[PDB]
Parts: C-alpha cells; structure tokens; sequence
C-alpha cells in the first residue's frame, strides 16, 4: 500500500532507475516506454510492474495507461513525467519534424500526462505530480533550441499547473538535475513521500 | 530616405505589433505585416504607403515561406524580423483540450521557430541581420489558467537563448525585448524593437528589459 505511480520515459536513464528504486521501495509502479525492446526486459525484472508501451505525444495512449493503473491497482496515486528526447543542431538547421519530435514528446507528452492523471488522482482524494527538469541545467547552449524550448515550456506548465490544482491536493512538484541518473531518482523519491502536504514544489541538484 | 531596412513583422494587425510596424515605417524601414486578420492588414497596410500586406498563419511553414520570399522580392531583401504574433486560451490545466493547448504552443512557440528557420536564410544572403523576440511577463511567472501560456511563454526564452548562441557567427543578431518583474504602452516596446534594429556592431546588444515610468 505504497501507492500506484506512473513513469514515462522508463525504459532507460532516469526513468529506469526510478522505476528500479520505486519498485523496490514497495510502489507498485506503471512503466510507460516507446521503446519496445527495453520496457519488455525491464517488466521481467521489476515482476509486479505494470509494462505500458506507448507514445507519451498520443492522447490515446495516455487513457489507457491510466485506466491501465486504475484497473491494475485500483488507483494512481502519482505521475512522473519524465519521458525525454532531443536533437542537437543549430537553430535554423533543425526541420518542423524534429522540432515537433521533441516538444511534442517534452512538452505536450508532459501536459497530456497531467490532463489524464488529475482526473484519476482526484478520485483518490489527491495525488503527486513529479516533472524532470532538464538534464542540463536551465540555461540555453548552442544546438538545444528545441530542447531547451521544451524544458523551459516545461517549467511554465508546472508553475501554472501548480496554482491549478494546488487547491484539489494535487502538488506538482520539480525534479530539475541541472549527475547519475541513480541520484535524480533518489530524487523523485523524496518528492513523493517527504512532501504529502502540498508545500515542496521543487527539489534540485547540486551539478 | 528609402534605404534603411525592410522588417517582416508578426502581430503586425494589433498592438505591439502594429505599433512596431507605425515607428518602423515612419523611421524609413520597408515592412511586411503579417497576421491573420487580413481586412486589418489591408487597413494598416492603406496607412503606411509601401507597406506589404502578409496575411497568413505563423504556423505555416508553406505561409512563413511565402512570406518572407515576398518581402525579398518587394524590397530586395530581409534584414530582420520580429517576432510578436500571440495567442491565448487561459483555463485550469487539466480542463484544456489537446486541440486549444496546441493552439497556443504552435502559433506562440512553434511560429517563432519556424519564423527563424524561414528568415535565417533570407539574413545570411546579405551577410546578417537581426530576430527580435517580443517577449511577455508570463515567460516568468506561472499564473492560474496559464498552463499552455505560460509554456509558450517560457519556452520561448529556451528557444531564443540556444539561437542566439547558433546565429552569433553568422552575424545574425537575436535579441529579446520584455517586461521588467513587478503599464507598459505598445508604443514604448516599439521604441525598444527601433533600438535593437539601429545600433553599431560590436558586441551588442542580446537582450533588452522595459518598465513603465
Ligand atoms: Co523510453
Ligand atoms: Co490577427
């Protein structure tokens, strides 16, 4: 009775050893992945999990997942957005495709993960929503136009999502690691069982 | 008089926009307005003798296309462009729809984007220019129903912070122009866009901040 957490992005990095801590920490945990291969290994290890293969830019995935939680365990408690991708090049080399790619999957996967929690976590009384910031710091580097766009539109969504449902029990909290992914994890675990009263909205580490 | 600059504008049928384009104008640039409004265009265009009336949709690359090869063929060149074309739909976050959040991000996000890919090219054939960003108060403090706004807002320092740094050695200049933290007339982020667009060359300027007096 840990409480049902989902991850995106959790079949490497971050993600993955998140899922590992969580998972071994007593929560039953959802691992979304679009990685096939990966999230199949990782299902084996973590017997128990939940393995969602999906894409966190479809809407329509994103229902399913969380009904997936729903009827797995009965409720979902907390959502990690952390599902992160990038493509590095100069500004005006980059095409709409790649630009898409990653503010589709970093941005718009993380505000569709919050649209199809919040319903799920209000029928629980409340519930805990954990962003990973960028994994380089928040300031901008040449060839991350889209990638700091992403992580930046990031921080605006949480801010305001925040405010949102701050007054339905819901904390949105941040995760920004700009070292070892094993750190940013113990992270995330801080966030959601140190919090609870809805005070902490942002948690960062040392680089 | 007639050789001062030709700036494609975004936003150009309102506000800053349009008062970005009065000043521009009336300062001996060539402008191209575009926004969607077209019947605005038209009305602004018929008060500013030469300027070029661009309806069309920032997110649009077929649109961003067309229009800055209009202003290359109307002036001869592009030597900068500014960005200000904005949308709002404000609302808890969970309540938006995929459809009214994409709204928002395409055209206040992805429109910038697309608006320094397509004039990039147009600036590098005359050997430089200058992006200026109209950047917004919300690019730093989350406000409730702001989710999508807040996130076109702040992605938008994301985007030109890391283009900035790209375009710097092929003297393309990408400056921000916004709000200070705690009104501020159209008029007067105008006067700001004027500045970034005239000043020496030599370590410039990247980022210019407005406050009412
Ligand atoms: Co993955
Ligand atoms: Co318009």
């Amino acid at each position: 009775m840990k409480g049902a957490v989902l991850i995106t992005g959790a079949s490497r990095g971050i993600g993955e050893a998140t899922a590992r801590l969580l998972h071994a920490k007593g929560y039953r945990v959802g691992l979304m992945a679009r990685d096939e291969k990966r999230l199949q290994a990782l299902a084996a290890e973590l017997e128990g999990a939940l393995p969602l293969p999906g894409d966190v830019r479809e809407e329509g995935d994103w229902a399913r997942a969380v009904a997936a939680m729903e009827e797995a365990f009965g409720e979902l408690s907390a959502l990690v957005n952390n599902a992160g991708v990038g493509v590095m090049k100069p500004v005006h080399e980059l095409t709409l495709e790649e630009w898409r790619l990653v503010l589709d999957t970093n941005l718009t996967g993380a505000f569709l993960g919050i649209r199809h929690a919040v319903p799920a976590l209000l029928r629980r009384g409340g519930g805990t929503i954990v962003n990973v910031g960028s994994l380089a710091g928040k300031n901008p580097f040449k060839g991350g136009a889209a990638y700091n766009a992403s992580k930046f539109g990031l921080l605006g969504l949480a801010g305001a999502a925040m405010l949102d449902l701050r007054e339905a029990n819901v904390r949105v909290v941040n995760v920004l690691p700009g070292l070892k992914p094993e750190d940013v994890a113990q992270a995330v675990l801080f966030a959601l069982e140190m919090p609870g009263h809805a005070m902490v909205s942002e948690i960062e580490l040392r680089p």
